[PDB]
Formats: C-alpha cells, sequence, structure tokens
C-alpha cells in the first residue's frame, strides 16, 4: 500500500470494531475505538494537505489486527 491507503484500511478496521462494540452496547470499547477512529481521521486530514502526520500518536491496539 501507499501510506494513505494504509491509513484508510486501518481506519476502516477500527470503524468496524467501533460498530461491533456499539452492536453489543459495550460503551467503553465503543468510546475507545471512537477516539481511535477520530485520531486516524485527523491524520488523514493532515496527510491530504501534505502536512506533518503524528504517527507516534496513532494507536495500533494489541489484539485487533
Amino acid at each position: 500500500t501507499n501510506m494513505l491507503e494504509a491509513l484508510q484500511q486501518r481506519l476502516e478496521k477500527y470503524q468496524s470494531v467501533e460498530a461491533a462494540a456499539k452492536a453489543e452496547n459495550n460503551s467503553g470499547k465503543a468510546r475507545r475505538f471512537g477516539r481511535i477512529v477520530k485520531q486516524y481521521e485527523d491524520a488523514i486530514k493532515l496527510y491530504k494537505a501534505g502536512k506533518p502526520v503524528p504517527y507516534d500518536e496513532l494507536p495500533v491496539p494489541p489484539g485487533f489486527g
């Protein structure tokens, strides 16, 4: 992948986790992955403008691929 494709595919993975958590009313997990989704979307906004992306901040939680 290029980096934008990699950001999108990981975003989509975490959106799926967020949605599955909501489908179980797992409030903590939905909030955790909603925050992660927001961080990936913020990174994509920066990438799309050519601006510095804080990769060091982007979570990659163990156990979720």
